[PDB]
């Protein structure tokens, strides 16, 4: 069994190996990558995203988002307190002023260790969510604006079209801004290209482990868990390192930096938080090995999970048991 312990593997495929998309994460998979929930991908020398990012500071952010945490410093949720609209220019001077900047720090461990001790003292503004691309439309390889569709995938393994669309996500980070527990809607994969500015610091817990987290995440949001029997699916639950290592979690930890990507794979509960101001694309993605898991995925009923278009036609065909209940959380 390849990478036994889990371990997120870090990839440099050449420029011969970029071409195909589909086909590396099939090698990334053959040696194990998966396993660990996350992968680290750094793109040949030969290639960029696009020319320059000197023209994008007209973006707008339409709902900025203010993370207001309770709870205690290592067991804390978050909630999004939506802020008047702010170009990419203003939020970038937002990020870099005396209020939201980065902290003096000696390296990544001692910001990890200042994250941890004082992010919930804090309400970093995220801007999140926000639909479009920065690759380059002519860039060929991992542009994530032209990945197969996951409509075509499920149309292509089990025979049904459905409707629907896949379209990329643009992040605009600053420091202590936070991304919750979670898995991917259906448990699809996702992958996320760090276009500029500061790192950003991922946790992982590996899929066969999924469990585990989930167990403990009743166990410590416990009002929560009665609410909603995949509260996880609400983004808003925060656990740290310290706190799953006392409760024997299995995860990983690793640092994207701008120029790298990350791919999560199926059922991979990842978090972490930016390090200060940055810019993310991401998306979803299937392939067949996504199918199975997608089949299984959890689901909120709740009403609190509300989500895209899209996952109605994944729910109905691949949870026929499960949809009417699902879309009365959805109505
Ligand atoms: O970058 C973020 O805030 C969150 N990203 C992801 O959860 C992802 O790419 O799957
Ligand atoms: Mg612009
Ligand atoms: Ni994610
Ligand atoms: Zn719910």
């Amino acid at each position: 069994a390849q990478n036994p312990n889990c371990n997120i593997m870090i990839f440099h495929p050449t420029k011969e190996e970029f071409n195909d998309f589909d086909k590396y994460i099939a090698y990334m998979e053959s040696q194990g990558a998966h396993r660990a929930g996350l992968a680290k991908i750094i793109p040949p020398k030969e290639w960029k995203a696009r020319e320059t990012y000197d023209n994008i500071s007209e973006i707008l952010i339409a709902t900025p988002l203010q993370q207001v945490a309770s709870g205690r410093a290592g067991v804390f949720t978050q909630y999004h307190k939506k802020k008047k609209a702010m170009t990419v220019g203003e939020y970038r001077h937002l990020a870099n002023s005396k209020k939201y900047q980065t902290p003096p720090h000696q390296n990544f461990e001692d910001l990890e260790r200042k994250y941890w001790k004082n992010r919930i003292y804090n309400s970093p503004i995220y801007g999140a969510d926000i639909s479009g691309s920065l690759f380059d439309e002519n860039t060929k390889q991992w542009n994530l604006g032209h990945l197969g569709t996951i409509q075509d995938l499920l149309e292509k393994e089990c025979g049904v079209v459905i409707e629907g669309v896949n379209t990329p996500y643009l992040y605009f980070g600053m420091w202590k801004t936070t991304f919750a527990w979670h898995t991917e809607d259906m448990d699809l994969y996702s992958i996320n290209y760090l276009h500029l500015g500061e790192p950003k610091t991922w946790y992982v817990v590996p899929p066969e482990h999924g469990q585990r987290l989930e167990r403990l995440a009743r166990e410590l949001f416990p009002g929560s868990s009665r609410g909603c029997g995949a509260f996880l699916r609400h983004k808003v639950a925060l656990i740290s390192p310290t706190v799953l290592k006392e409760n024997g979690i299995p995860f990983n930890r690793i640092t994207q930096e701008a120029g790298e990507f990350m791919v999560t794979f199926p059922y991979g509960y990842h978090a972490g938080f930016n390090h200060g101001f940055n810019c993310a694309e991401a998306i979803n993605f299937a392939t067949p090995r996504w199918i199975d898991y997608g089949k299984m995925a959890s689901q909120c009923s709740c009403g609190e999970a509300r989500v895209t278009f899209s996952m109605d036609a994944f729910v109905r065909i691949l949870q026929p048991e499960r949809y009417d209940l699902w879309k009365r959380g959805q109505d």
